């Protein structure tokens, strides 16, 4: 399943909660190599509900067992993530996702 590393700690304690609208700064990378999207990038944080499920099953699992203002690598396996047809399109098949994620904000 989801592989969390710190990068740097956040207050290590309040963990995102059932109805939160949490604010997030981030950077997503493929299996060993290369980047495929970035929210700093495009100059506007990033707004999801946990457990509403707006987003991939992965992102809403390694963001919610996060703490506030902590930096951290989610080394999410394929199985919760987009996997063996993928994201048509977008994201190919058979991809570990490697997420450089940053907690601004529970709201």
């Amino acid at each position: 399943g989801v592989e969390i590393e710190t990068i740097s700690p956040g207050d290590g304690r309040t963990f995102p909660k059932k109805g939160q609208t949490c604010v997030v700064h981030y950077t997503g990378m493929l299996q060993n190599g290369k980047k495929f999207d970035s929210s700093r990038d495009r100059n506007k944080p990033f707004k999801f509900r946990i457990g509403k499920q707006e987003v991939i099953k992965g992102f809403e699992e390694g963001a919610a067992q996060m703490s506030l203002g902590q930096r951290a690598k989610l080394t999410c396996t394929p199985d919760v993530a987009y996997g063996a047809t993928g994201h048509p399109g977008v994201i190919p098949p058979n991809a570990t996702l490697i997420f450089d994620v940053e907690l601004l904000n529970l709201e």
